[PDB]
């Protein structure tokens, strides 16, 4: 329903990066496109977000073809690229005001966005500190807050927990899970196969630009008699 | 059209042999399901022939669901398992009469089958010799003749050229190509990736029970800048 990818191909330079992949994401869930570095996850997530176009195949977001109706699609999505940063010479709350202003000019809408963001970030009084003082995990919470504050129907997050220590990765997972429990559909990319069971409801395993399996995390574990997703992946691709 | 496989899974014992595979075969072509030993090709070909049932997914042969209408499907197909043999203590022509008798009792139908078979086999006067005197390649031509003599709409051949020397493999390829040029749809399985360009119009590359690519042989070569299918396969799965 929420996202349907059908025989998606994408050439970049000499390479067929995506090799005719298919999968579907259900409304209201956290879906993981999971695989090692170089598998094509970023390209996939970027095509779904309308930033780049397919070479062929069809992608629909909530029933809207992303190539035929991109306008309608973009009204529904928010994309956060991997390792996004924020402007360091602003307070957190100031950064959030600034960016909220891209989306709207009305004080009311800006205020609403900023207050949603502050509440998602969970930075306490530190939101009034300069971003240059923030740890990596704080920047990441600020950025995800910023992606989520526009109340998208679908959030597309490229490696949301990469680079994070144990505590911050857990807080980020918490944020995403709460957001999905409030109705948000989230497409994440990740190469951390142990942690995927504690974040995603369903996954597509991707290898060299091919989907080698899909299902709920539990289905896959039961299907391959595997206690974790890295074992599934390994079982499936050699 | 001719065969459509959709999310086909099949468990055997502890193993998910087929891992939700999809592909389609066009009427009148030779299609190759291509991959190494153990990839799941025989199981696939057997499910399509109605001999074993899916665990899940859907297979249709000329629009007939093989699970809902197996009767209608079997009227359309002929399956030849890998390394099939013939009864050695009969003349070739005698073996062909005997087997034709399984399919029909009428002299006319038996005669027609036997004459089609003799013409496909191309064994000349050797068809009157005992099968015990036949070379491997002669047995193989006799068996393929036997599969094809019933005029199926779809022939499903499991590794039709395996074990064969250069000459006999070439004659078998000739037989299949001629038969397809006369309207027959042929599904073959093979692990000989160099020879697939000289037999198949389209292929699905299969690895560990997953389809990792599909297309015409030329499309795949052009897509992966590869001069042969073994290079494509290698490029695609690691």
């Amino acid at each position: 329903g929420a996202v349907v990818v059908k025989d998606l191909r994408k050439r970049i330079g000499k390479k067929e990066i995506l090799k005719g992949i298919s999968f579907e994401i259900e409304e209201g869930e956290i879906f993981g496109l999971i695989g090692p570095n170089g598998a094509g996850k970023t390209t996939t997530l970027r095509i779904i977000s309308t930033l780049i176009k397919p070479s062929s195949g069809i992608v629909t977001v909530f029933g809207k073809n992303v190539v035929e109706e991109p306008h309608e699609v973009r009204k529904l999505i928010s994309y956060l690229p991997e390792e996004a940063g924020a402007y360091r010479n602003m307070q957190g709350i100031e950064y959030l005001r600034f960016v909220a202003g891209f989306y709207a000019s009305s004080s009311s809408e800006i205020e609403e966005m900023v207050e949603r963001a502050t509440e998602i970030a969970g930075l306490g009084e530190k939101i009034k500190d300069r971003v240059s003082t923030y740890s990596k995990g704080m920047v990441r919470k600020l950025l995800i807050a910023r992606a989520l504050m526009v109340n998208p129907r679908l959030a597309i997050l490229d490696e949301p927990t990469s680079g994070l220590d144990v505590l911050n990765a857990r807080e980020v997972r918490k944020i995403l899970k709460q957001a999905s429990q409030e109705g948000l559909t989230i497409l994440v990319s990740s190469h951390n196969m142990l942690e995927v069971e504690f974040l995603c409801d369903r996954i597509a395993l991707i290898h060299n630009g091919t989907i080698v399996e899909t299902g709920t995390v539990e289905e896959l574990k039961e299907r391959y008699k595997a206690q974790n997703i890295e074992e599934v992946f390994e079982e499936v691709v050699k």
